[PDB]
């Protein structure tokens, strides 16, 4: 899927909702003026693309970083 913005207050005017998979993607940034959220896709080969925050792949690959986040951390030492 491909939805177009006639929106001038966005910096993403058009989104895709394709896969993409996370061995060619370098940095996901996510922006929560312009109204609704967005996520921009930096690609190991230099492109740039506007994700469809709604897709099930995305919303999970998500859910996997911010879980890792916290889960290579040093292990915490007591007394």
């Amino acid at each position: 899927m491909e939805v177009y913005y006639t929106s001038l207050r966005c910096r993403c005017v058009q989104e895709s909702s394709v896969f993409i998979p996370r061995r060619f993607i370098d940095r996901i940034q996510i922006l929560p003026g312009c109204p609704r959220k967005e996520i921009i896709v930096w690609k190991k080969n230099k492109s740039i693309v506007c994700v469809d925050p709604q897709a099930e792949w995305i919303q999970r690959m998500m859910e996997v970083l911010r879980k890792r986040s916290s889960s290579t951390l040093p292990v915490p030492v007591f007394k």
